[PDB]
């Protein structure tokens, strides 16, 4: 029920590696049953969940894929995240391009507002995930006009009930306010998405929100493995 | 009428690792030359483009401007070109520059070159854009006219064809954009005059740029490189 | 004690570090003795007091760990932060990453505000640290009116007694004019924590508080070494 | 007027190197002949002209040396640049640090300003070389304003007719608006004018003048290529 | 007032390097004794003075040292600079990290302020060293109310008549403006006159103000070297 997703303690994780040129090789059979085996455990273990391994061939220069995983605790995040590292050769040979660290909150004003992880809505095929940094003046504006501009902003979005949203607090997890990800199942509504949410009052109130990590969810860790440089 | 056309389209840059392809470079290009010609063949990523960018900018030295129906498919061939090819295995990505082709907000006949099917030009530059923080709550008549005003500017150069594509959320910008044309120094100089324009108050971000010559075959470009 | 403590001349320093991918290995034991032996005999020299190595696994790309430690004169931090670098493995096979000092002294307005660490209390299972900046009007501005501020902010914090405040002038030891870290037992508090305190009109008065650390606090350099990547 | 100088064609080009420590070793004799060879062939097409050859030594970290060299077509000076990268020991142990580039225009207001080496003068002894990106607001502004601001502007440099300006649109062969060279027989001559040129109307209306580089202009390529670390 | 050594010609250089890890080793005893006689070499020559050589070990990531030297004219300072980097084995295993070029001039009101360095002052034990960029509407602004925030800014500083201040023209000599140099007995009392000169009016009017680089002036190369990493 809506108090308890509220009161609900998640942290979510991005991580974002980049492959090492040369490092992976052509030989790749027993590097995805490896990989394979390593979720399937963690799903098994029952502490961190993986809700998407993300192909971002092409989105950006010096990334080449993402993990997005979420546990109660961080330190349980810290753990998977360093034995992926160590005991796959996945891990072994992809560098660390960046990390999207967050917490799940009650929001402000409206308390069903709820990332859709919490709400355990299956994840979408195409994501974006970005950071982002509000205005300095907006947290101590007057809260009846932060009120009402985040209502114009969440009816901005009522074209796109396709595209789930989560919007996480990640202050002191990084260098960011937000952890924000968007989740379809097509590109091009989230392209749309966020051509159409720069039409309200809250783009006033903005800082930063790059880098953006775009790309297509993976039905089994094959699929990634076999297209990364090697 | 409408275009129907959904396309995305890519700007590949990459960068010659140095001391990477050395003297012997035929293999290498033939190679190279096969993997395009094998995406030709398959007909779901066109290449508009492979450009020299030598002498524009270090850390970038090559550009592929290849556009597709769906995003997938563009992945899969940049993987392909930076996995198969040995071209691919001994450059750096240096940058990479996506959009989605949709309707222009007033103007239903601005349409990119590539969507008309418009000859690529022999000298292009590409860049991404970002707009004011006002930009698009502005009043729209007033930003209707501004876009207006702007278009007006660029008449003297019709030689100059452009390619004024949105990229939300396909990498740090809000549009992508590459005018072709027959000579650079028509390039610079519709740049310069589309600075004496309102809409040059309503700008956050406009690099990097990526300034070079349109080639013939991949040969031309590899036997440039410094390798 | 309050006029001895804000009298005390005390440097302290945040040195993170990345471990080199490649450089520790498996065989890691001679290292890990190697090191201890070092923070044993600075220990022992009784000038330079470590209050904590961190863990910085899972907060950012291109960072791994953290020492703070605190000395009454900044060339003895000098004398053992080279020594590392040089004399232990460890610091031979690790990159400096950022480097945040600072040099204690009394509050502008409430002279009771102080350190954790100067107040001698026992430092916090969890850490953030970064650096600050206001803005140019802050210093020059009516005295009355940042003294108000000031007071504001603090009873924003009022909620959070369990995070350890550590406000400390940075100006002339790097880019920065405050060092700041803030120790909780748990994560969510320091997240909290910085998230209320966004409701402050103080926070109209800011130019630069990145890059951020979060970690954990390591109970020996022991547990430190062998969680690191290889 | 100047009618003809107004209008010829023609590209400009600085390409700053920075030399690779470890690569040119201690016997440079013949790489200094296949270098001045390369230019020698450069002179006997008669496309590219070198204007200047600059030990930029002691200027800024990651840069070593400067070509300054122009052609009436920009691919002239693309197939010079990479041959000298390609085919040159000299090019082949160096890294292309940055680049500038430029095409002569006439002058919006004063057509009988001219760049230096338009106008066919000697090269200054001294140089310094930076990109320049004016404000937003500055071409649509008013021309009866825009024309006051930069007569003010010439009349502030009128102590300085012995540096010599190369002001020359870059919009679009870069990050950049203008490329900016000042040639002078002394180099205090350059600082004590850009000193003295901050006292402009026209400084209200900047955004971006760096990077700098700042050196000597060589007799011959021996000259520098001694200088670079081995 | 001062006409004379408000008339001198004195280019002045900070040189900061960065110790390349694995370049240098433990065998170091030769080193010291080429690096010394470099410097010997050079007072001798009585062309570069050098005013100090700097450890900065523990100040921020990525420098370790820093030469300052001063020469007539900016030439010698090329040379030297070179020689060092190409003809000692110091040089050969340093990277240049930064480097903070300046020109002596006088001031625009007050004659009688110079700097340390040019009045013959020995120099400090510890120094900070940082670049400086004022607001573009810094020297534009009416030439009396410049006047009135300079008497108050030097105001501000009276009680610290021993950190000796050296405030430097650097126009066109890299990306900055000024070079400032503070050097005093004692590190404290630099970070103490730092934060009081933030209540001055001075400080509307900036743009820029770092990298810093602090540390201790050492009394022979060997102190520096020994410190290093390997
Ligand atoms: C996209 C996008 C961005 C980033 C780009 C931009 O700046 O527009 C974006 C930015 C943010 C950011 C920060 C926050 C965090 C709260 C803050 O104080 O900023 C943030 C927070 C909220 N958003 Fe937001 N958003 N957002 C959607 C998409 C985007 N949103 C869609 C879609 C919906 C609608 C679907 C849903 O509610 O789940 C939606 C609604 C909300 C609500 C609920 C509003 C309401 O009361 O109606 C809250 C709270
Ligand atoms: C160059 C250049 C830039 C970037 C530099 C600058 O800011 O000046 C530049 C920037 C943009 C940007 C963003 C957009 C996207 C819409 C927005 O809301 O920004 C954007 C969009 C449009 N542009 Fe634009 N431009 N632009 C041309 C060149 C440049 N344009 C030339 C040439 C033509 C002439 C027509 C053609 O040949 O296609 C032209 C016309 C249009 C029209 C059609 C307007 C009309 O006539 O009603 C639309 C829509
Ligand atoms: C968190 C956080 C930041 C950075 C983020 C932000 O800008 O909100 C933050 C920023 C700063 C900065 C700079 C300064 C330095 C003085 C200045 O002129 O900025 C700075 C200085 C002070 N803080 Fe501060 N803080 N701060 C706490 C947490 C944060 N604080 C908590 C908790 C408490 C309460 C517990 C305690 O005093 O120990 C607290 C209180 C004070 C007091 C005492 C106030 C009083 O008289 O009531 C002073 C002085
Ligand atoms: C130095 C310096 C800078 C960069 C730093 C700053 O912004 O102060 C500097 C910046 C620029 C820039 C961009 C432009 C390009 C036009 C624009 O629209 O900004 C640019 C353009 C002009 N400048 Fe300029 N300058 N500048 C000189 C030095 C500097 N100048 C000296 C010397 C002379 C005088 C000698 C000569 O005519 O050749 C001089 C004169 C002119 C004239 C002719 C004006 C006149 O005399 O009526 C034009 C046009
Ligand atoms: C520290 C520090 C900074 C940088 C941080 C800040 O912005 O406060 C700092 C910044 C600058 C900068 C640029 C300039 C260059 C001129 C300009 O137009 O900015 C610059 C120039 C001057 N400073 Fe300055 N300073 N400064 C001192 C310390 C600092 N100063 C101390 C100490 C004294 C006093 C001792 C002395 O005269 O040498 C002192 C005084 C002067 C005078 C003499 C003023 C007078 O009484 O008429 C001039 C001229």
């Amino acid at each position: 029920n809506f108090e308890e997703l509220n009161s609900m303690q998640r942290y979510s994780q991005f991580a974002v590696f980049r492959a090492i040129p040369g490092a992976l090789g052509s030989d790749r059979a027993e590097i995805v049953a490896q990989a394979q085996s390593f979720f399937d455990g963690l799903e098994t273990a029952g502490k961190v969940e993986v809700r998407g391994i993300y192909d971002l061939a092409g989105c950006r220069a010096e990334a080449d894929f993402m993990i997005w995983w979420i546990a109660e605790e961080f330190e349980e995040i810290q753990a998977a995240f360093a034995r992926f590292r160590r005991e796959t050769v996945l891990g072994q040979v992809s560098e660390v391009a960046w990390l999207g660290n967050s917490l799940h909150r009650p929001a402000e004003f409206n308390r069903s507002h709820l990332p859709s992880f919490i709400m355990g809505e299956i994840p979408g095929d195409w994501i974006t995930v970005y950071p982002f940094v509000r205005s300095y003046d907006w947290y101590i504006m007057d809260p009846q006009k932060r009120r009402k501009i985040l209502a114009e902003h969440g009816q901005a979005a009522r074209d796109f009930p396709d595209v789930r949203a989560n919007t996480v607090p990640a202050f002191a997890l990084g260098d960011y306010e937000w952890m924000l990800a968007f989740e379809a199942p097509r590109l091009d509504r989230i392209v749309d998405l966020m051509h159409k949410m720069r039409y309200t009052e809250a783009r006033l109130h903005v800082r930063e929100e790059t880098p953006f990590f775009t790309g297509r969810r993976v039905s089994e860790v094959s699929e990634l493995v076999n297209v990364l440089p090697g």
